[PDB]
């Protein structure tokens, strides 16, 4: 997959937007599927890329929530840029994924990663999309971006 090239660039720029859209990061006090990422770290390349597309798309979907962000002072244009940077890389990777054999059973990584993002959305709702609920989500997304970059490195 050609599109795993220069991925560090996506990582750097996206983490930059994530950092600049708001205040300093909150402490990580929310669940994160490190278990899953460990598994992905040593999975085959086809699975790694499929996993990157799945996760990118989940992050885009989570963050595309201007209608629920009154409680944060984040710069919305920076949010939009964040969405866009990740959507473009994701759309490139989807090209490689189209080439892969679409397998026997739903992969456990797709199930688990969805399950995690579900949890995050649930948390935001329970907390009525408060500033600290959003700041947890933001801190969590930082962690995904850091681990995704490792997977991309190892994948290439
Ligand atoms: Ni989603």
């Amino acid at each position: 997959c050609e599109w795993l090239g220069r991925y560090r660039i996506i990582t750097t720029e996206s983490l930059n937007l994530l950092k600049n859209m708001g205040g300093k990061y909150a402490d990580l006090e929310t669940p994160f599927p490190s278990r899953l990422y460990t598994l992905m770290d040593k999975s085959k390349v086809e699975d790694q890329v499929k996993f990157l597309v799945l996760t990118l798309d989940h992050i885009i979907h989570l963050m595309d929530a201007r209608e629920h962000m009154n409680s944060v002072n984040w710069d919305q244009n920076t949010v939009e840029d964040f969405l866009n940077i990740l959507h473009r890389k994701s759309s490139d990777l989807k090209e490689c994924v189209a080439r892969y054999a679409k397998p026997a059973h739903k992969e456990s990584y797709e199930i688990r990663i969805k399950r995690h993002f579900r949890t995050l959305k649930k948390i935001l709702k329970k907390k009525q999309y408060s500033a600290e609920a959003w700041e947890q989500i933001r801190r969590v997304v930082k962690s995904h971006l850091q681990r995704m970059d490792i997977i991309a490195s190892n994948a290439r």
